[PDB]
């Protein structure tokens, strides 16, 4: 029993915007389209997700949750929700990350990856977390998969429709046992997402069958140090992963951290060639989401 | 075919109650009056509906179809038909609703409305209509104008004559595009009753011509958010709304949700000085209709 939300809702007519190229299919088809506000002379890039041509009581339901959270909120690292179209199937209006999700991007540039944008990106997301922690939201599938890619040197978290106010894998043990989730579990999965970033977008455990995870994180087994890693920015990894969750450290304090070691990243993270990494119709009236307030 | 409607229509005696004064007039006049049933020292405030001095084949008929409904229902949240007299002129006599109609009340009394009342209309108005719906009963006209007020705290579904076992501003879109009714279509209705109250008695899509709304809320537009809306009230007028009636919610679902909000309106509602708010012959043997039964 808090305060009122009085997040605003946008409707969106069909016409005001216009699909251009699927983008990936899950059950909702996101595509790459523009979007042009009633009457305004600015176009935007975004993402429109369409429910399957079908609509089950429950998947209709879903996508609606979906757009109550991200319409409540407002971070820079935080993908917001622009408009919903409430045609025959459901769409979700959102701000298009050209980039895609961070795993994959991770993956697909290995080579060109250097720790300043590494540790930007930790800083970053944990502020995105520190957000949700504010407005007392857990995201309840934090992950490289979830983080979208605006340009390589903006991150947004996104996915947090399964948040309230499955990928064993990424959980803290008191969610895997007894289904319990706390701003802290978050910091559990804050740290397997580091750990994918530094593994230049590895699976935690592979190999090891969900079945065991339980057990093993019981025993006091981890992820293994990434090699770029020094035992500094390990360490902090490790630290999210304490059994006992107040223990964790607070994103509030990851921010602090990794923006410390931000300052001089070939201190924490040791890359071959980290010195010399670089990473990247009529188009008048485009406006990125960002520039378009209110 | 199901089971037999066994409520009594009771036939009075145009002795048995007396006009006092005209309440309204459509094509047929309503006036306030007492019932002082055959012998029994009880008077009751009633509404007497006189079809106009005329007699046509169909009026006269419409008249009596309103009163086989309204006689076979009976729930706290619907008007209950108290009896008819068989005079020159067949007339209706119903339970009088002091304060009117809740269109109008809204309007005349915005400055003193607050959340708690807005919200608890809200509940019995659902509730009345899961009652229809229980009764396999499809109100067709469900709006403001159509739910009158007892006292501030208790008002009353009614005008469901044109019922089934024109406004299309209120209308879903199967009804608008087939003619096609069902409980959900009751919904969308409910919908926009629910956005009428919000918005203090402010009239749908004014402006926009009957004949563009098809077309409208096929493009994938609807009725604003109104200013004292969170976001969670207004995402229930949208489901409400949605193209695929089963994918609306149900009025005893609608009754959950409202409940919920009435127990802390001011986190639901947000309206200026809500904490603030108030709303209000021998008379010795008077009875209100609903502690005369049977
Ligand atoms: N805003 C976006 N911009 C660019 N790509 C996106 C955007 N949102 C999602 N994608 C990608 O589009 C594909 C489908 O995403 P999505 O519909 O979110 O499925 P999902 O993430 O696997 N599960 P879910 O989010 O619950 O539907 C994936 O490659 C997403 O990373
Ligand atoms: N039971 C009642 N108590 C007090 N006012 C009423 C009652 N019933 C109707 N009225 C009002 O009397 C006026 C005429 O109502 P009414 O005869 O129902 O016309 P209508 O609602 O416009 N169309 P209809 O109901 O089909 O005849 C309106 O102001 C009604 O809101």
């Amino acid at each position: 029993g808090e305060a009122p939300n009085q997040a605003l809702l946008r409707i969106l007519k069909e016409t005001e915007f216009k699909k251009i190229k699927v983008l990936g299919s899950a059950f909702g088809t996101v595509y790459k389209g523009l979007w042009i506000p009633e009457g305004e002379k600015v176009k935007i890039p975004v993402a429109i997700k369409e429910l399957r041509e079908a609509t089950s009581p429950k998947a209709n339901k879903e996508i609606l949750d979906e757009a109550y959270v991200m319409a409540s909120v407002d971070n820079p690292h935080v993908c917001r929700l622009l408009g919903i179209c409430l045609t025959s199937t459901v769409q979700l209006i959102t701000q298009l990350m050209p980039f895609g999700c961070l795993l994959d991007y991770v993956r697909e540039h290995k080579d060109n990856i250097g720790s300043q944008y590494l540790l930007n990106w930790c800083v970053q997301i944990a502020k995105g977390m520190n957000y949700l922690e504010d407005r007392r939201l857990v995201h309840r599938d934090l992950a490289a998969r979830n983080v979208l890619v605006k340009t390589p040197q903006h991150v947004k978290i996104t996915d947090f429709g399964r948040a309230k106010l499955v990928p064993i894998k990424w959980m803290a043990l008191e969610s895997i046992l007894h289904r319990i989730y706390t701003h802290q579990s978050d910091v559990w999965s804050y740290g397997v997402t580091v750990w994918e970033l530094m593994t230049f977008g590895s699976k935690p455990y592979d190999g090891i069958p969900a079945s065991e995870i339980s057990s093993i994180l019981e025993k006091g087994e981890r992820l293994p140090q990434p090699p770029i890693c020094t035992i500094d920015v390990y360490m902090i990894m490790v630290k999210c992963w304490m059994i006992d969750a107040d223990s964790r450290p607070k994103f509030r304090e990851l921010i602090i951290e990794f923006s410390k070691m931000a300052r001089d990243p070939q201190r924490y993270l040791v890359i071959q060639g980290d010195e010399r990494m670089h990473l990247p119709e009529d188009m008048d009236d485009v406006v990125d989401a960002d520039e378009y307030l209110i």
